[PDB]
RNA sequence: UUGCACUACGAGUAAAGAUGCUCGUUACGCGCGGCAGGACGAAAAGACCCCGGGACCUUCACUACAACUUGGUAUUGAUGU
């Protein structure tokens, strides 16, 4: 899965922008602090 | 317990140890109290032995499995060297 990750995290991205992690990082420290979401219909917002 | 029954003995004979067959011998019929030699007495489809089956036990019999243990992989991520 692909996270659109909304605050900045280090060696990982900026705001908005979206990368792709190993899914255990995404879900159990990205996803729980609000750092990220999954990329599903963020991209029309985003742009 | 019981196939019967007016169920002797000897020497024989016979599935090789005979109340019941042979040849002899002995013995009136029926009870009662005793004895325990025989009726291969009774009792338990011999525990021995062998054959077939079983059971449980053992183990460096076989094959499995539990348990214990090994690594891979999922859960499971980040940063450096
Ligand atoms: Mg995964
Ligand atoms: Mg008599
Ligand atoms: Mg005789
Ligand atoms: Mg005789
Ligand atoms: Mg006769
Ligand atoms: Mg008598
Ligand atoms: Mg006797
Ligand atoms: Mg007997
Ligand atoms: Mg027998
Ligand atoms: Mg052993
Ligand atoms: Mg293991």
């Amino acid at each position: 899965m692909k996270l659109i990750l909304t605050a900045d995290v280090d060696h990982l991205g900026s705001i908005g922008d979206t990368v792709e992690v190993k899914d255990g990082y995404g879900r159990n420290f990205l996803l729980p602090r609000g750092l990220a979401i999954v990329a599903s219909r963020g991209a029309q917002k985003q742009a």
